[PDB]
């Protein structure tokens, strides 16, 4: 462990990835907002992921959280899931150490053009997502941050939902968000994921949320929000922090 | 009422409508498989569309029937809606009458480049969904006709669901539907409609579906399917007619 | 030749394609108006193309007609290649009769998912157009008629132009054309063609052009052009393949 | 003139511009790369365009030097138009101190969701190109810099060519262009322009081009080229600066 992480990953990226390879991954973030690392590109080792995923495995059996509601700041879209505080997350050395790597956020720096910076509010820098039951969804929505490093850690069978869609090139007005009126004016990205993948969000210029289980599955995913130089000494606004609040302002039920 | 509704739409058409204009509708039909006739591109008399309207309220009163399944022809999408069966509707005089109009179908035919032909299944010539409730949703699906004429007789607010999905350029297997799979790797196309829209629909090669009610609201709906040369002569299979039977095998 | 090649191409296809996977052919036609056969795709036998290509660099040597015009029909396009008349290449009795195979009308009517007619004007069932100096072009148009299989028998890099530039669910009007309103309307798909590859293309409701050659290259094409039930009144005055002083044509 | 420009041109911009609407223009010119100010979105007052024209017109009949080449950092895409440097277009103090007003960069900041600097190298600070003979062209290719404001002082009838042909979310790679492999693997956008248009322009990630002129015709543009934070203490490579040096080393006739 320790710098041994960083020194393997920085070896696991030069064996795949070129600044040529980079750069065309960057023409794709910015087209659609959002960029897949799967078999045929992946991020980390299969190894380090292993260990990834059984941490947030045990945060999930020690600190599951239910909940059911609707934000008022994204149009009353619902929030029906599981979630792991960032709080509890932090307490992982595995997942905080990693989340502000040099090498990770480096590289994934070639990929947003822009520095990536690790300094977001507390109860927001990460975030484990767990679904379980039919209509399990989490609703259409923005980030408060420009960047998400989301962890397809459980993924449902194509057929039973759970895919993330997205609609790049749109900002977020909590007082008028206008979700439906996006989707009548823009067309609609959905991205198919599989168990093990891995994918960059730019979360705050894309409209995205994840198609409601159409049974009982499991999905399981664990979030690494970082900030962009536009996000830093911003004011977070809307009273709608539901994961960590379940009964925020803008929390409906 | 009478013989004088042709005579009257061929002048209401013929005051809108040049062959210039739909060629221009009908290359929208083939990119899309969706041409809405709103407020700007209006295509019948509100009066006539009232006296449709008036006639599917009371069908509706007199028989709705709720539907609440999956379908497993479409992937297990849900049906939760309420229902009026074809053999009803054919009863009104004016709904029967209108969906096999020389002049209705004649107008539409530059748009679909082909002949509509009011040839279909006696229990698919008309169908009426009205959905009420959170959640009600007419789920991802195909026709099994090419052709649909509905009538947004009732739509909610947009942002109270209700919207029109459509994905163009597909087509329906109903022993692998493959409806998840079409969504990763095609767009969706979402439709605003409004109270007294109506568009016509390329049923056969379209997945659609409509958003569902994200609350307690009203969303009416008329459909007049229609078949083409390509429909003729195919015998139906699925066992997926679950609103004219609501114990469908499929 | 005689009708082993219909058995040939019967079991050459059979063993490349499923009803399933012709259907996720015939939704790419009408989404995109056009569907390539290249490698992953092959359409015809390796050696069957190999005798229509010798019977196209034949008919090219003997009966080339070099073009240079614009087409008022299509909004003073270009029309700048070298060409060969269909009643030349309906001698070729390879190219006819492989023209009116009833496996290869009935493969490819899953994809168009109508019946594949023959029956077409005497001067376009056939057509080579041999583009070789720089500026050579096949200017935005539409077709009179439905369907084409174009054999892309020869073609230079992509970075030397060539590509087939598609505008889908479009239609040709005579009087008014509006093609480069069309263009500022709709998005440009831009298909790229390697030698050896076929496509099967909607003529009558897609736009399309070839982007003109960088520089001095070989660019040769065979048309098949087929009718659907729609083509079952020809009006412009714009045949310039056929009549190079056609009243459409200019300089 | 002189600090009255800023005064009515605030005032132009506050009347037929608010904060949401600007934010939909800011989804736009993501999206597509441009952002037109037509008669529906004006950009300037009509009085102001006047007098930029006007000296756009003086500084052609005396400073026009012609170009009819190909950039082989772009593919060897031809550049056949005649043009005006801007060390030329820097004398003129209207043009200058508009392209560096507070409130023009200001309000165009909020499409662009970023601060536009305009510190770019002083030999493509501005740029006139003028078009009128057939087949005249501006081939296919991107900016050094992030962005441009380009007036559509002339355009021809768009029957005779002279749109912007666009491809957004792109990147220039000097050594290894592939433009015809990018048109092969993306769509095109045309963009008509009329006699009056105003447009921004992401010229980094966006390949674009102008249809050529199929007949003599007269084809006039304005280029006001700004920086962002991502283009400054960039070192300027490519030796292909043919606008200003018509015998460049990656310019061939
Ligand atoms: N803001 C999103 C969730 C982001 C939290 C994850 N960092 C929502 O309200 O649904
Ligand atoms: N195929 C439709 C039913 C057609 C009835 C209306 N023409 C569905 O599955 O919902
Ligand atoms: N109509 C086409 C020519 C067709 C040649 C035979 N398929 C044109 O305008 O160029
Ligand atoms: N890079 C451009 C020139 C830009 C001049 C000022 N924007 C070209 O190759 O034509
Ligand atoms: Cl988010
Ligand atoms: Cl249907
Ligand atoms: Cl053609
Ligand atoms: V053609």
């Amino acid at each position: 462990n320790v710098e041994q992480i960083d020194e393997n990953l920085a070896k696991f990226l030069a064996e795949r990835y070129t600044p040529e390879s980079v750069a065309q991954l960057a023409d794709r973030f910015h087209r659609f907002g959002f960029v897949k690392f799967d078999a045929a590109n992946r991020l980390v080792p299969d190894e380090l992921q292993t260990a990834v995923r059984e941490e947030c495995d045990l945060l999930i059996e020690q600190h599951k959280e239910r909940r059911n509601l609707l934000l008022s700041t994204t149009g009353n879209t619902p929030r029906r899931m599981s979630v792991v505080k960032s709080e509890e997350i932090e307490k992982s050395e595995l997942i905080s150490t990693l989340s502000r790597s040099e090498v990770l956020l480096g590289f994934l720096a070639g990929i947003t053009r822009e520095e990536i910076i690790p300094e977001v509010s507390s109860d927001e820098r990460y975030l484990i997502t767990h679904q379980e039951f039919k209509s399990d969804t989490h609703g259409w929505h923005w980030g408060d941050y420009s960047f998400a490093l989301n962890w397809a850690l459980r993924m449902p069978p194509i057929e039973h939902g759970g895919m993330l869609q997205a609609v790049p090139h749109t900002h977020w007005d909590k007082s008028n968000p206008r979700i439906n009126q996006t989707l009548c004016e823009r067309e609609i990205n959905t991205h198919g994921l599989e168990s093990g993948d891995l994918y960059l969000l730019r979360t705050d210029t894309t409209l995205h949320r994840t198609v409601p289980l159409s049974e009982d599955s499991t999905r399981t995913i664990l979030n690494m929000t970082w900030a962009a130089k536009r996000d830093l000494e911003k004011d977070l606004v809307g009273n709608d922090r539901w994961w960590e609040n379940p009964e925020a302002e803008a929390a409906r039920a």
